[PDB]
Order: C-alpha cells, then structure tokens, then sequence
C-alpha cells in the first residue's frame, strides 16, 4: 500500500 | 491500494 | 483503490 | 475504485 | 466505479 | 458506474 | 449508469 | 441509465 | 441533482 | 448531487 | 457530492 | 465529497 | 474528502 | 482526508 | 491525512 | 499524517 | 506522523 | 508498504 503527503 | 495528497 | 488529493 | 479532487 | 470532483 | 462534477 | 453534473 | 444536468 | 438505480 | 446504485 | 454503490 | 463502495 | 472499499 | 480499505 | 488497509 | 497495514 | 505493519 | 512525508 502507498501514502504520499505532499 | 493509494492516496495521494498534494 | 485510489483517491488523489489536488 | 477512483476518487479524484481537484 | 468512478467519481471525479473538479 | 460514473459520476462528474464539474 | 451515468451522471454530469456542468 | 443517463441523466445531464447542464 | 438525483439519479436513483434500484 | 447524489448518485445511487443498488 | 454523494456516489454509493452497493 | 463522498465515495462508498460496499 | 471520504472513499470506504469495503 | 480519509481512505479506508476493509 | 488518514489511510487504513485492514 | 497516518498510515496502518493491518 | 504515524506508519503501523502489524 | 510506503509513506513519504515532503
């Protein structure tokens, strides 16, 4: 699974 | 599964 | 699943 | 599934 | 299934 | 199914 | 189904 | 099914 | 808007 | 606006 | 905006 | 906005 | 914003 | 922002 | 931001 | 931010 | 920020 | 599983 907070 | 916050 | 966030 | 917010 | 928020 | 808003 | 919502 | 609200 | 798929 | 599939 | 899909 | 995939 | 895979 | 994946 | 793989 | 693998 | 692999 | 946070 994949979480990106820019 | 992915969540992308920009 | 995927949700993007602008 | 897709959730897109731009 | 799709939904798409501009 | 789909749904758009624009 | 479908439905725009401009 | 279809509806368009424009 | 409604749209409504039973 | 709302959508529903059921 | 609301898209349920059961 | 709100997406529920049951 | 909301997306539930259940 | 929420995704939850069950 | 939340995401939550079960 | 939060990310949980189950 | 929080990342959890039980 | 992969979380960055910018």
């Amino acid at each position: 699974n994949n979480q990106q907070n820019y």
